């Protein structure tokens, strides 16, 4: 397990894994000062990503958060398998590193023996890696969400990047951060307008509809949802965990509770691992605890603004 930097989803830690190796300021900050969730009922019934605290693959609301506090733009490059590599080339040559979009089939990122899960499904998902080194039959590719580096064929690395995907075709997409005219924020301005946008666009809200939604299985035999929605909560366990890191760094004001959060959310997080997991007939209890976290996250958003 590597020392990458966490961020709150694979998009965010490959764009804060880069500007740290790099030297760029201001996107780190903007990524662990983040304060969102979204529910999306229409993503659950097709079991893609549903919740969390982001669509993806790529963030758009931290796509604009980078442009408004830091005029940063990460630019979408797509690319053939004629030019990709050779751009790649040409871009470690710069800069050392290449942010690139990867179908996760053709790579191994988490230890799920590390929780007993022995059936790891091999899916076509999208997910953010940098590439680090092009040799002539193969590359190394940091997973910075994961923690997880490893060689890959040549071969492999071009089916990862021209694949069919859940949430659609890759084509050798690489993102690059850019700016012509960069901004410095303060850390309680990124906290205070992300915890006004999250109380103005009723985010909690959006907590109480999953915990709704989740009351509704108890008699959906597919538990895959479970399964999903554990994969998806971890982005709003790092959210908790990088605001505790701030407070600490920034000696930040805060209500006094924040960690017992962390804690809700990491049980719920257990409680649908089990349900998906162990046919325990409880998506009464997880909704329960759900929709108590709503209510405790809405209160707590309207603490910090009273504190920070
Ligand atoms: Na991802």
């Amino acid at each position: 397990l590597l020392d990458t930097f966490q961020g709150y989803n694979c998009y965010s830690s490959a764009l804060g894994e880069y500007a740290k190796q790099k030297n760029i300021d201001q996107v780190e900050n903007i990524i662990l000062s983040q304060w969102s969730f979204f529910f999306d009922e229409e993503q659950f019934y097709k079991n893609q990503w549903y919740t969390g605290a982001a669509d993806g693959p790529v963030d758009v609301v931290l796509n604009e958060d980078l442009r408004n506090f830091a005029n940063i733009e990460v630019l979408e490059h797509i690319s053939s398998e004629s030019q990709a590599i050779d751009e790649g080339r040409k871009v470690l040559e710069k800069h050392g590193l290449q942010i690139v979009l990867m179908d996760f089939y053709y790579m191994n990122s988490f230890n799920w023996k590390s929780l007993s899960r022995f059936n790891v499904t091999r899916e076509h998902d999208p997910h953010f890696a940098v590439l680090t080194q092009i040799n002539e039959n193969s590359v190394h590719i940091i997973n910075p969400y994961y923690h997880h580096e490893e060689n890959m064929s040549m071969e492999d690395f071009i089916k990862s990047r021209n694949s069919m995907t859940k949430q659609g075709k890759i084509s050798f997409n690489s993102y690059e951060i850019f700016s012509n005219g960069t901004k410095k924020s303060n850390i309680k301005e990124l906290l205070y307008y992300r915890f006004n946008r999250y109380l103005q666009e009723k985010m909690f809200g959006k907590i109480t509809q999953f915990g709704q939604v989740v009351k509704k299985q108890l008699d959906n035999k597919d538990r895959k949802w479970a399964f999903t929605g554990y994969n998806c909560l971890n982005s709003v366990v790092y959210q908790h965990q990088n605001l505790i890191n701030l407070q600490k760094k920034f000696s930040l004001e805060m209500p006094p509770n924040l960690q017992e959060l962390l804690d809700n959310w990491a049980l719920i997080r257990k409680k649908l691992f089990e349900y998906y997991s162990r046919g325990s007939y409880n998506t009464e209890e997880i909704s329960n605890l759900i929709c108590k976290v709503a209510s405790s996250e809405e209160q707590f958003a309207q603490e910090v603004l009273k504190v920070l």
